[PDB]
């Protein structure tokens, strides 16, 4: 999948207000335009960095203007371009504190010898905790600790305009089980409790626009196809995070049961 949908092209676009989609057909990456430079939200696979840089350019944004790189979570499909872009731009990397060891080592937790899941190691300039505010110029994002998919998985909240009114955006960090081990030798200590706390947290947030590190988190392609001038922004769907977190919780139960049965 990493060399299929995850590397397939998608045309960059203005998603809402100062948030621009610059990812691929299978990995979501965002530029947030501020009055004092750009924030880059995530990157893609290590081999896709040039592609992401080209997408930023298609919008007329300058890679050189990136001041901050923020991470949702520290897996190679989101961190693959951090070392390269950080060195090129002098940007600072901001990430959840418990993902710092993963970022700085370039490894998958609980599977550290797996070179196919490695990525170029990168230093974290600011390690964030719940409620920390990251500001560049006119723009502030708030960190929310939503661990499970990774130990330092961070969901980022910010306010945008839709016409004259405020709308709340969440870059949800991911809540899938994916490659993680939940029992036996869990991927990290306390993983199960983290996931279940995160589903509850997500369902309690008041979020107008759900975003995520893969477009399938929020059905990006269907919304993009419906978008046009003089029609409501299809990315505004305030009920979506509750619905999505409910689906994630149901799949989590299925995987926990499957992995528990496999222990025998
Ligand atoms: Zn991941
Ligand atoms: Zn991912
Ligand atoms: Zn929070």
């Amino acid at each position: 999948v990493a060399m299929k949908k995850w590397t397939a092209p998608f045309e960059p676009f203005q998603l809402i207000d100062n948030i621009y989609y610059v990812g691929t057909d299978g990995i979501a990456v965002y530029v947030i335009k501020t009055s004092q430079g750009l924030i880059l939200m995530d990157t893609a696979m290590p081999q896709s960095t040039g592609m992401i840089k080209d997408n930023i350019a298609k919008l007329g944004f300058k890679v050189a203007d990136i001041k901050l790189i923020l991470n949702t979570h520290a897996h190679l499909d989101h961190t693959g371009g951090f070392a390269e872009i950080k060195k090129e731009t002098g940007a600072q990397l901001v990430a959840g504190e418990r993902d710092k060891p993963l970022l700085e080592g370039g490894y998958y937790p609980g599977d550290e010898k797996n070179e196919d899941l490695a990525f170029p190691a990168v230093k974290v300039d600011r390690a964030v905790k719940e409620g920390d505010r990251v500001t560049l110029g006119d723009t502030t994002l708030t960190a929310h600790a939503t661990p499970g998919h990774s130990p330092g998985c961070t969901s980022w909240e910010m306010t945008v305009k839709d016409g004259k009114e405020d709308r709340e955006v969440l870059f949800f960090c991911s809540g899938t089980v994916a490659l993680n081990r939940l029992v036996g030798q869990p991927t990290y200590a306390g993983i199960v409790d983290d996931y279940r706390a995160t589903f509850a947290k997500a369902k309690a947030m008041k979020i107008d626009v759900l975003l995520g590190p893969h477009p399938e988190v929020y059905g990006m392609q269907a919304k993009r196809a419906e978008m046009k001038d003089g029609a409501p922004n299809p990315f505004i769907k305030p009920g979506e995070l509750v619905t999505y977190a409910t689906s994630l919780s149901e799949d989590f139960d299925k995987q926990l049961a499957k992995q528990t049965a496999a222990l025998e």
